Order: C-alpha cells, then sequence, then structure tokens
C-alpha cells in the first residue's frame, strides 16, 4: 500500500522539520532575496569579516573552530532525527552508535548543500553569508577545505529536492547495512527497504516530470563518500600542522 508509504514519508516530513532550525526552503528564501527582513550580512574579506563578527588567533583557524561546533550541533539535530525513524531506537544500542558514526557526515554535507550556491554558504543560522572565493584564499592547508563541498552542492542542487525529499534521503542514508561492523544487518535492510520506497514514491509524486530521479539521487551518495575520505585525508594534515589546535571530543570519536 502506497498509502502506508505517504504516511511514512510525512511522519519523516514532520520530524525533519521539528529536529532541523534551517530547512532548505528558509535557506533559498534567504539566498534568493526574498526578503526584506531576511538579507544575510556578507563576508568576503578581512574587514568584512571583523564587521561581521560586531554585527552577529589567527582567521584561518576561527573560521574552523567556527565549522567545528557548527557540526557538532548538526549532530546533535541529526542524532534527534534518527530516533524519529520507525525502529532506529528498536536496534541494538551498538548498532545505533555504529550507524550515527557512518552517517552523520555524509547527512551534514546534504543538508550543506541547502545552504549554498555557487558563490558561497550561509552561516550563523542565516544572518550571515561567506563567499566561497573568501573562503578558498585561507593559509595551507585550510585553503581549499570547502572547495569539494561547494562542488558537490552545485551538482546536487541541480536536482532540486526540497525538504521533504530530503527527509527521506537522509533516512535511507542513516539506515545503511552495509556499515563496518553491524553486529544485526537485516533489521536495518528492513527498515531501508521501506524507506526507499517511500522515497520513490514521494520522488515520483513531487517530481512527475522529471524521468529517473530516484537513481540519480542513489548515485550521489557515491559522491557524499567521496567528500568524506577527503576531509578526513585533510585532518590528518591539520593534526600535525596545528599542535595547538584541538578537534572536538564529539567529532574526534565519530573519526576514531
Ligand atoms: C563550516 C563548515 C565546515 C564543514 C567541515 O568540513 C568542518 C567540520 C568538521 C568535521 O565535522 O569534520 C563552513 C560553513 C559555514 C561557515 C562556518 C563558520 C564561519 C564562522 C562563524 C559561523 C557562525 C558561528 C560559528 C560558531
Amino acid at each position: 500500500e502506497s498509502a502506508d508509504l505517504r504516511a511514512l514519508a510525512k511522519h519523516l516530513y514532520d520530524s525533519y522539520i521539528k529536529s532541523f532550525p534551517l530547512t532548505k526552503a528558509k535557506a533559498r528564501a534567504i539566498l534568493t532575496g526574498k526578503t526584506t527582513d531576511k538579507s544575510p550580512f556578507v563576508i568576503y574579506d578581512m574587514n568584512s569579516l571583523m564587521m561581521g563578527e560586531d554585527k552577529i588567533k589567527e582567521v584561518a583557524i576561527r573560521i574552523f573552530q567556527g565549522c567545528q561546533f557548527r557540526s557538532v550541533e548538526a549532530v546533535q539535530e541529526i542524532t534527534e532525527y534518527a530516533k524519529s525513524i520507525p525502529g532506529f531506537v528498536n536496534l541494538d544500542l551498538n548498532d545505533q552508535v555504529t550507524l550515527l558514526k557512518y552517517g552523520v557526515h555524509e547527512i551534514i554535507y546534504t543538508m550543506l548543500a541547502s545552504l549554498m550556491n555557487k558563490d558561497g554558504v550561509l552561516i550563523s543560522e542565516g544572518q550571515g553569508f561567506m563567499t566561497r572565493e573568501f573562503l578558498k584564499s585561507l593559509r595551507k592547508p585550510f585553503g581549499d577545505f570547502m572547495e569539494p563541498k561547494f562542488e558537490f552542492a552545485v551538482k546536487f542542487n541541480a536536482l532540486e529536492l526540497d525538504d521533504s525529499d530530503l527527509a527521506i534521503f537522509i533516512a535511507v542514508i542513516i539506515l545503511s547495512g552495509d556499515r563496518p561492523g553491524l553486529l544485526n544487518v537485516k533489521p536495518i535492510e528492513d527498515i531501508q527497504d521501506n524507506l526507499l520506497q517511500a522515497l520513490e514514491l514521494q520522488l515520483k509524486l513531487n517530481h512527475p516530470e522529471s524521468s529517473q530521479l530516484f537513481a540519480k539521487l542513489l548515485q550521489k551518495m557515491t559522491d557524499l563518500r567521496q567528500i568524506v575520505t577527503e576531509h578526513v585525508q585533510l585532518l590528518q594534515v591539520i593534526k600535525k600542522t596545528e599542535t595547538d589546535m584541538s578537534l572536538h571530543p564529539l567529532l574526534q570519536e565519530i573519526y576514531k
């Protein structure tokens, strides 16, 4: 029954809206100028950055520490969303922890695309915007840490998914039966089979005129992995270059 599927879809959408305070729908209204009260302050160089701090320890480290604390905040939000996915909380405790460990970054990059256009990225709950060119001009190694998230986002945003599509997608990501070290793969695969079915219906109904959207979006999951791997390689370099800079405990266990 596709009705059971549309009900799963609506439940996931509703949890997503409750769990994440900056939706894609809000992010697009900020970025495309449906605003007199929604316009961001734009940071594109060093003075506007200082100006920024006032209207909202080198600079590359500050930005990077800022990104750290925002991923941790995202993790907490993703962790709340996951508990809402039917069956997730009934899984073995170890598998819950495994699924979140490998899933949280794929989800963060997916949702990050909603805050991006080819020119920059919304920051600080949409009150700021930081240009892609300013991010790329930071001292090495930090200079090109965001470049591949931007290249991902231009491609992924061309799919034109909205929040209700993303809610099912992100659920499909967490419920991955092939994560290393999973004790009990079958209960996961059954949850994910049901999600895949919901996603397939959602995309058919929400994008009737968009041939094979479902398959194209599943192929994107490969780009996400590639983003994670590069990013882990970049973290090993930072570890050795700055012995004074501190990864956040929550993030250190994820990566461990
Ligand atoms: C920050 C996003 C970085 C993503 C990463 O790859 C790093 C995450 C670490 C990890 O989980 O591996 C770039 C996006 C927006 C700008 C972020 C911060 C700019 C400065 C301030 C923003 C507002 C408040 C910061 C506390």
